[PDB]
């Protein structure tokens, strides 16, 4: 149930890969772990490729990820979001807050590699 | 009927807009093509949601771009007489933590530093 989380920075570009469901008993877990890990003028990368699935409370994490990236003046990617998912947030119009791509390649390219 | 109804105006300095009905997939464009473009530079607006019963997720999507938007001006807001029911919706998603609001006028024109 709990996600496997991966941490990393890559220059100055903070990559955090999940991997599970975005439950509502595994969300706390990964918010605790990926708030404290955004940077002031800061670059991230959030990999969704191994992320099946989100519930309310998985894409509050998300939300909240991007209000705090958003008050700290950073610039967040969101990494192979599913299409169940961003169709999920086309929907409560959440998905236009994001910057988002298929690859960690394409990724690197619009925060500066 | 599914029609809002919408008023518009400015009390010094203050673009204030009051919505009468309920945002859903049929009244909300209507909201969102009449109340977005009054969001000026720099700008002051309280939405005055006391009238409004509910709002399906094509609603709140309203109040979402209204929120975006007022940040590609810079400028405030503050949503005055939101329901408890309504309230409850956006803290579901967490949606509610982008918005500053209040109950009374006098309170938002606070916020916003009128008289």
């Amino acid at each position: 149930n709990a996600t496997d989380t991966q941490i990393r920075t890559e220059q100055g570009i903070d990559i955090i890969t999940l991997h599970g469901h975005l439950d509502t008993r595994s969300s706390p877990a990964v918010q605790a772990a990926v708030l404290p890990r955004v940077t002031a003028k800061g670059k991230m990368i959030l990999d969704l490729r191994e992320v099946s699935y989100m519930s309310s409370a998985g894409l509050r994490v998300l939300l909240s990820l991007y209000r705090h990236t958003s008050n700290q003046q950073g610039a967040l990617v969101l990494v192979g979001v599913s299409e169940e998912i961003r169709d999920t947030m086309e929907i409560t119009g959440f998905w236009n807050f994001f910057t988002a791509c298929a690859s960690m390649d394409e990724a690197l390219r619009i925060l500066g590699s």
